[PDB]
């Protein structure tokens, strides 16, 4: 028959959510109860009903005894996993009670960067049972698993956790115990409106000002260096994200701003070249020139805002 | 009954405090006395009364005569722990002094930027028993923690350190001990003044004096540009704190620079429409041209200063 | 006789492709199955058929039986394997199924970029035996090679993957064993699209939109500024690649407009020198001007499609 | 009574100082003798008279005869020591010889950047008994410490080698042997000549070429300009240094440049002024523009040069 | 008497050369054959003949048998050597056979700067014996030796590769046995060719151009532009290498372009002045001012042409 591997993981800490390279890092306790019978012993009187073990005698203790652990795998782990403790509490019974704390990165494949930076993400743990069904089955250690109060990550907001058991085929034919530790997270605005947002919109509107003053050679001029502003900060976002092959929201606003740009020079030339072309008209073409600017940012606006809701 | 462990925490050096990722790094010597009776050994004349272990054969030899130790973990611990040393000395009497000295980073969650650069932090290191309070109890270790006369931080300044006990409950239902070793430290104002204020400051004053060239068009240049660097002053401060999700002082001083400069902007134009729209007025308008930019910027300071004090 | 080796490689991630120092970066299984006749074991009823060890005991099993193991090496491999299973099941027959999880960067010496950003790579991981072919001979274990579902790579696409066997002589004078996983990708090009290709399309499109206010002076400035744009442009991308000592697709590009921008110059200082030499003929040689610079990038670009294709 | 520990330390390669975190790294071979007559042995003919060990067995030998050997820390070490070698030779007599090769960094405290780039700075390794005085005792071992021939380091220049012993009261209240190894070291002012002083100063020079061009307005609009720019360069200062609280000579010349260009802006708006207030007057007013720019920076130079020396 | 000890070392791969710190990083293979006669051992028919050891329990073996090993040391290396194998081959004769595979940094203090881009530097691996040449001599281990075919090295292209024998003193007063790997490299100038040498040459060529254009004050304004671009590119290059104590060949070219320059603003002022002291003079001066610009830049060329060749 089959012993229960009761799984427990609890998230202390989020050392940091990096999406360039799409993955997390997190400071972890991973909990484990199993009885195994067989490990059950006998104590004299004072003898401890307990016995502690550091994981590397426990583990000799079971190539001895000839008795298979419940080895494990984090399937979507990356690099190094640091470790702080790895405890076994061994009862009379039989009962091992195994304490992981540990720091590591693990890979954020879930990443859909598409409405960036109004994106809700999803992060998981995935713990495998090395062996299949047959052999273990993993349990839900109940009152342990989840997210600490002190995760320490002020971009992102934790919305939800979740935690459910299913089966993967990694190295076995037959169906292997998966435990799973998922949570959503969205994003705080406050950066890409005080650093994205209110400096574009300044540049547009402080641009369109200087329309009043009447000298069409200006307003070119300043189009043309809007324009290279503008190209200034597609790179500036594109350092906060991987060289993704789909186009973001962000992206088209971007793409937007360097359209109504390029067609503000295009349409203010045309205008200078009008004017050279046949006093009253002048100030005519004049109107059009300064309501065309926010009609066209207005347009552009409309046609993203469409295209993503 | 419960053992008393005498827990003692001396940091040594402040590697550096990252407050991007909202974390610090430290060297520091972990000191513990415990008395474990069955530990006790007997020795013939001329043989040593204290014995002498490496972590390793020592754990090895708690193992063997079946006896717990008093497992403990660096709560707020972030990634890898390079150990110095882990030394072990044993009495006849079975006091075990313990000695660790170590590099590591440690979690920073007590940050509040919302007053910076004029903000003062909390740092703390969080030592916790793995077992729980019926079993350990930790004592503070006196005349030993605390924070060296060699800590080399430059830029934070340590106000004061202080020492307590509490309780925990992270893998017991019962309460667990857990030492605290606190420390506030507030920032040198030096690099902020130097590298932002004055800078800011001299754009402003000297941007100030060319007004008295008496060319309206040479302004709306001068504040337009003015604008664009402060957008990049923006960006040199964003990098300094993480993407949080609420304003910094900073970030209001900034946003203030930027709402002022529009404004100059707004104001020349309008200033320069009215002289288009109707000599001695020339030099009347020019006059409220002058006297309005320093009344905005020191009607911004006031607002500020207001909003935060 | 010569043992057969089972060798099974799967890359679950692909954590990431540094083209600048031409490796890359997976999180892979390592499968091995070898029957050696002497590691089988008797068991009594109820005793367990399949016998299971850390990596460590088992080669100190191996060392005391005095068997020789198929020592083997990642030949490509590059800094520290950072290992989270090395599991050993031994059966009763004396089949040896071995595991090892790890994470590691490979270097990726097959890096052409002769043709980027259009360019397609080859990626390689090879598995050497330190033995010869007369003592192990390794095969290829059937249903685990390859690459996984979520590999979690963005910029590149994975076009096939195969798995082969070869010899090497690195150790040895006689041919020795190697396993070899491959894999092509190419490159998703939305990023050189959208921040470099649409970015120097407009610089060039607007700019010629200029050309229509008739101001010789005006676009020889255009023209020189243009200049210091694509020289930046330059730098941005010399940023990705290593400093190699070929020339690329993209590295002809921008000398390319280089060229171009050099001649449009030279071009509009020698039509303003021909005005001054001599008003229908004002507007005659301005014909020229506005329709140099089309035609001098469509000239441009006809020369690199045809140097490079 | 105490045995005599002879320590040694020869730093082989400064891998690099690091001002801005305060710290150095360095290649070392740690030498030690120390006579325990406790670990003499008796050997056979052909027997060796130098036991080679590996230092692992080497303490299970020193706890298995019950022996504490001098247990030591390197007091300024920061995060990981890389081994190279950690040998021991221990001859017929019980004296034991170590050898310990490392990579490692090290607190730098003494530094201080008052007079940067013309500042000498102390570099030191401490290396600390744990046990007291009355046990051990450290001796300097003769004709090994110091630093080598091919330390690597191209900015500094190590001006004198010293050591010494002293005592520290770090684990213990009674008196502890340290041994130090100290090192001074200037810096090669090449860089500073060549990237900041030569480009300041031809920008300052070549500035002052255009004043005998004669148009106020143009002046206003070179020190403003030149104004941003040793703002950028006030910016690249600050990158190398930490964050002090103090300022250095090199902050105290760039604000000094601001000053000075902050007065030739005020200036020439004020001789602008005097000219629009009242042809032999304009050309008289000319020379005090004029010679104004090169005493004001000849002014600012011995306010420094005052200030620092 | 002396055991031969025979080395051999292998270069798989350069994973970089990093010039700043002045160090350079491989894969390496590292070979030794030692005949140890006291190592022998009989067998019984059909018992091994040679005896397969991982490092770990070889040492163990030689500790208990009291027999010492060729210690030895990468006298060179710097920080952590990551190992992927370190296996023993024992044949009944006694012959020891060790293979090291690792990933290692090496300090390359050969570094000469004077000529570059246009150097050729010294790299090399120091293999030292712990012990004296009384104890163990290094020999040469033939036909293994060198580098490999796949090194995966861009920038830098290996000139010629030599293998030696010397002697050190580094721990003991009698000669220690020294196997040396060297390798010279010669660097790719395509970089520097295209990112560097064009866009100055093309500066200077366009700024050139515009001279054609007969207005004195652009020329003022071009110069004095381009000597800020020449600034940045003092950064672009200071940023590649180490900060040196003498000046580079690329540090006497820039430093070139910046005394032309400032000479072309001090020419210009000049003539512009002359215009204004005294129609035909006009047009008679523009033609100094227009040859003076191509004769200062080849008078600088031939100056450094001259002083480094
Ligand atoms: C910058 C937006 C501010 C709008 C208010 C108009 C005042 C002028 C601002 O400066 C100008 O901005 C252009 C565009 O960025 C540059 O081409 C130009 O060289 C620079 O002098
Ligand atoms: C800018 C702070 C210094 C103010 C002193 C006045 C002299 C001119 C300085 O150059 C100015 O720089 C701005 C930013 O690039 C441009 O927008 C502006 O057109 C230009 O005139
Ligand atoms: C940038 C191309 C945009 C084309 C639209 C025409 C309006 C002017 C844009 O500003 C230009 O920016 C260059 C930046 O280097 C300067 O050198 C150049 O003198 C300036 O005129
Ligand atoms: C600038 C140092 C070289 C001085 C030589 C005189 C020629 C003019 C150089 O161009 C200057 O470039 C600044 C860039 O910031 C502008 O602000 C300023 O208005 C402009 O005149
Ligand atoms: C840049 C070299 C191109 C040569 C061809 C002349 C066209 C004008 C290019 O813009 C120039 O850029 C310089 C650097 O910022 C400024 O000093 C200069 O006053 C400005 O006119």
């Amino acid at each position: 028959e089959p012993s229960d591997v009761f799984i427990g993981l609890k998230i202390d800490q989020i050392t940091g959510i990096n999406q360039k390279e799409e993955n997390f890092s997190v400071v972890g306790s991973l909990r484990i109860d199993w009885r195994q019978p067989l490990l059950a012993f006998e104590h004299a009187p004072g003898e401890p009903k307990h016995r502690t073990y550091t994981l590397a005698t426990f583990l000799k203790l079971l190539e001895e005894k000839q008795i298979r652990w419940p080895a494990f795998t984090y399937h979507n782990q990356q690099g190094a996993m640091d470790f702080q403790n790895r405890l076994i509490s061994l009862s009379e019974d039989g009962t091992v009670m195994y304490l992981e704390r540990f720091t590591s990165t693990f890979q954020a494949p879930a990443f859909d960067f598409r409405l960036f930076p109004f994106d809700n993400q999803l992060f998981f743990i995935h713990v495998d049972s090395i062996f299949p069904q047959h052999l273990f089955r993993f349990q839900e250690m109940q009152g342990f698993s989840g997210l600490g109060d002190q995760l320490g990550e002020e971009e992102w907001i934790v919305t939800e956790v979740n935690t459910h058991l299913t089966t993967h085929n990694e190295f076995t034919k037959g169906d292997a115990s998966r435990f799973v530790l998922e949570f959503h997270a969205e994003r705080h605005l406050n950066y890409y409106l005080m650093r994205i947002l209110i400096p574009v919109l300044l540049i547009i509107t402080v641009s369109w000002f200087t329309f009043f003053l009447q000298d069409y050679t200006k307003r070119i001029d300043l189009a043309g260096g809007n324009l290279l502003l503008f190209i200034a900060f597609n790179f500036t976002i594109s350092s906060d994200l991987p060289r993704l092959g789909y186009i973001t929201l962000m992206d088209a606003f971007l793409v937007g701003t360097f359209i109504i740009t390029a067609l503000v020079v295009l349409g203010n030339v045309w205008l200078r070249r009008l004017e050279n072309h046949g006093q009253a008209l002048a100030r005519k073409l004049d109107i059009y020139a300064i309501t065309s600017y926010p009609l066209a940012y207005l347009l552009g606006a409309l046609t993203l805002w469409l295209l993503f809701f």
